[PDB]
């Protein structure tokens, strides 16, 4: 099991990253520092998570302590939907570089394929609770992302929550300069993404699995929702290998040649989640876990189901 995966730009991406969604500002700085001390070399971020400054502080501290060099870190961020307009993309990236205190990003993703009306609101809603979309399309935005690569501001560009038709639009774009290196998508035993994974890997596109633990801290969780961490079937697989349920959940996407970005702001869990290179799930274990699929999404973007570019109407 290699700890990194070769990307289609030539760079190697560490297959284990720290997620930072819902990491509060007054705790994410310590989280990132503990991550780096423990051995994480991949931090996944986004403007919309409202904590990039605080991630920036932590990276800078560890660079100045000389625990890591910058070229050893792989730092990812995402362009939020309100900045899909072509002329706003660079501004958005620069705002993120400035908060992270970096001169370059290793990877910059289009966060969602849906463009929202520009402004102060992250989710500019209408009367009905539906997002006001921007008069934008995916191809023009991709063109703006490509300029970021040409300027050296980002080493790789990518997409997140794109379906295979949307990825295909980019790949078939007239005058394409850069293929996306990565598709970042929800993926866990309840949403196993077999068809999207097969498509992406066949196109040389690396897949990053998000919400690998089932995002137990998600703000909209309901008591009826299934719970990966509490599944006694997954607990027995963990008990079998003398590991924890979270460790099994993290390791699972790794053996599928995926990148995985579990989130924690608890030092002890940050360390636990890292200890996933010392065991192996069996073939039987993998087939078992794959059979738990139930097309269940944490992030279904339900305010945008009328948006022309809503990703999740299509099968995959
Ligand atoms: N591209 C997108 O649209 C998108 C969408 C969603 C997520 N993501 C990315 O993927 C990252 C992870 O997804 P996620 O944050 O939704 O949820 P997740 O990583 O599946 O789960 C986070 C929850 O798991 C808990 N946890 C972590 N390790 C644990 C352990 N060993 N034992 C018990 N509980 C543990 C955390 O608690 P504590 O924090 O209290 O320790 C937190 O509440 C996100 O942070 C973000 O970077 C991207």
């Amino acid at each position: 099991m290699a700890s990194r995966i070769l990307l289609n730009n030539g760079a190697k991406m560490p297959i284990l990253g720290l997620g930072t969604w819902k990491s509060p500002p007054g705790q994410v700085t310590e989280a990132v520092k503990v991550a780096i001390d423990v051995g994480y070399r991949h931090i996944d971020c986004a403007h919309v998570y409202q904590n990039e400054n605080e991630v920036g502080v932590a990276i800078q501290e560890k660079l100045r302590e000389q625990v890591v060099k910058r070229e050893e870190l792989f730092i990812v961020s995402k362009l939020w939907c309100t900045y899909h307009e072509k002329g706003l993309v660079k501004g958005a990236c620069q705002k993120t570089l400035s908060d992270l205190k970096l001169d370059y990003l290793d990877l910059y993703l289009i966060h969602w394929p849906t463009g929202f009306k520009p402004g102060k609101e992250f989710f500019p809603l209408d009367e009905s609770g539906n997002v006001v979309p921007s008069d934008t399309n995916i191809l023009d935005t991709w063109a703006a992302m490509e300029e970021l690569v040409d300027e050296g501001l980002v080493k790789a560009i990518g997409i997140s929550n794109f379906n295979h038709l949307q990825v295909e639009m980019i790949l078939n774009k007239p005058g394409l300069k850069y293929k996306p290196a990565v598709n970042q998508i929800e993926c866990h035993p309840y949403l196993t993404q077999e068809k999207l994974i097969q498509y992406c890997q066949s196109k040389g596109i690396v897949v990053t699995a998000y919400s690998p633990l089932g995002s137990p801290d998600r703000p909209w969780a309901k008591p009826e929702d299934p719970s990966l961490l509490e599944d006694p079937r997954i607990k027995a697989i963990a008990a079998k290998h003398n590991k924890t349920t979270a460790q099994v959940l993290i390791r699972f996407p790794m053996q599928r040649n995926l990148v995985v970005i579990p989130k924690s702001v608890t030092p002890e869990r940050i360390a636990e989640n890292f200890k996933v290179f010392d065991f192996e799930l069996s073939s039987q274990d993998m087939t078992t876990l794959l059979s738990y699929n139930r097309n269940w999404r944490v992030c279904a973007l339900l305010s945008c189901t009328s948006h022309k570019d809503y990703p999740f109407h299509e099968e995959f």
